[PDB]
């Protein structure tokens, strides 16, 4: 809507207070005009019809329990936009400042979040397995990254290309978590997963096997469930990414870590310049090696580390 840009205040899912960009026109709306063509957050009102209604508030104060998921979806979409713009010089998910839209309170007791090809959608969780999904910055960044992938490499969501698609979302979801410096780690979804259990997460990049996911190509899932195991085999790539950044010895192969910034630069270049819709793991390795070569030279430590990491997880 057309109005006056202002700043409101509210509390997120985890009870933390934060300032959010809003727009005033009779009501205060969750519309951030400071980033690209805008960030819009909608209320799905427990229904499945999208996008729902643009979030309207009477006093620009969002401290009600019902407001929490909206506050975080709105705020974290902004942080993710900032990451891509400041670190990779990318304007929104399409590279041309496309408006970012999110709907919260989708369905009832919905333990999922997703990108539907046009916008992000967040369930409130059932209170046991998950609490409102927008409360996790790595979750929000994971979802917005699916949009970035769709506009760039276009990795088909099935088998190996789908596992790469998933890993890319976990990798950048984690890099955004570090960017925001919000209790960063190499775990996925820890802030909104199982509120009654501390110390766990949905997936682990540092040790995928902790939750039963493969950490080597020889242990890859070859079945038909989960679109060919896109959320399972992503562990193989997540482990490789973790090794490239942090280093370590995996299955007898030693990798010298080069840091998170370089990891991000290498994978962003691979994603936007070399990957295609049908790329498999072997092609991802080639794309990563070529990207590191473009940026640091063929005889660099960076290229050596990328090769070592993929060797460690069995991807040739
Ligand atoms: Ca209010
Ligand atoms: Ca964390
Ligand atoms: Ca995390
Ligand atoms: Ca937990
Ligand atoms: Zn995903």
């Amino acid at each position: 809507i057309t109005g006056t840009s202002t700043v409101g205040v509210g509390r997120g899912v985890l009870g933390d207070q934060k300032n959010i960009n809003t727009t005033y026109s009779t009501y205060y709306y969750l519309q951030d005009n400071t980033r690209g063509n805008g960030i819009f957050t909608y209320d799905a009102k427990y229904r499945t019809t999208l996008p729902g209604s643009l979030w309207a508030d009477a006093d620009n104060q969002f401290f009600a329990s019902y407001d929490a998921p909206a506050v975080d979806a709105h705020y974290y979409a902004g942080v993710t936009y900032d990451y891509y713009k400041n670190v990779h010089n990318r304007l929104s998910y399409d590279g041309n400042n496309a408006a970012i839209r999110s709907s919260v309170h989708y369905s009832q007791g919905y333990n999922n979040a997703f990108w539907n090809g046009s916008q992000m959608v967040y369930g409130d969780g059932d209170g046991q397995t998950f609490i409102p999904l927008s409360g996790g910055i790595d979750v929000v960044a994971h979802e917005l990254t699916h949009a970035v992938t769709d506009y760039t490499a276009g990795l088909i969501y099935q088998n190996e290309s789908g596992a790469i698609n998933e890993a890319i979302s976990d990798i950048f979801g984690t890099l955004v978590e570090f960017y925001a410096n919000k209790n960063p780690d190499w775990e996925i979804g820890e802030d909104v997963y199982t509120p009654g259990i501390s110390g766990d997460s949905l997936r682990s990049m540092s040790d995928p096997a902790k939750y039963g996911d493969p950490d080597h190509y020889s242990k890859r899932y070859t079945g038909t469930q989960d679109n060919g195991g896109v959320h399972i085999n992503s562990g193989i790539i997540n482990k490789a990414a973790y090794l490239i950044s942090q280093g370590g010895t995996h299955y007898g192969v030693s990798v010298v870590g080069i840091g998170r910034d370089k990891l991000g630069k290498i994978f962003y270049r691979a994603l936007t310049q070399y990957l295609t819709p049908t790329s498999n793991f072997s092609q991802l390795r080639a794309a990563a090696v070529q990207s590191a070569t473009d940026l640091y030279g063929s005889t660099s430590q960076e290229v050596a580390s990328v090769k070592q990491a993929f060797d460690a997880v069995g991807v040739k």
